């Protein structure tokens, strides 16, 4: 359905989160977002694929692979070959 095209993971206060989110909107990239002190489960995923341990943000891709805090560039690469679009 590619609705959940990243899941950001991050905590209200970290440093990165509205830092990546500016990034994210210039860039019109849709995501969905939930934090990470919420849900455990989540917070447990977030933070075996942070940079050792719980700090940066990560998203997690519509293909099911994360990318530890990446840029609005770094993450529309990969995101565009998820979807499609790039083709005839």
């Amino acid at each position: 359905m590619v609705t959940a095209a990243l899941t950001i993971y991050t905590t209200s206060w970290c440093g990165y989160c509205l830092r990546l989110k500016t990034a994210l909107t210039a860039n019109r990239i849709a995501y969905d977002e939930v934090d990470i002190e919420h849900n455990r489960a989540a917070a447990e995923f977030v933070g075996s694929v942070n940079g050792g341990n719980r700090t940066v943000p990560t998203v997690k891709f519509a293909d099911g692979s994360t990318l530890t805090n990446p840029s609005a560039d770094e993450v529309k690469a990969k995101l565009v070959k998820i979807a499609g679009l790039e083709h005839h």
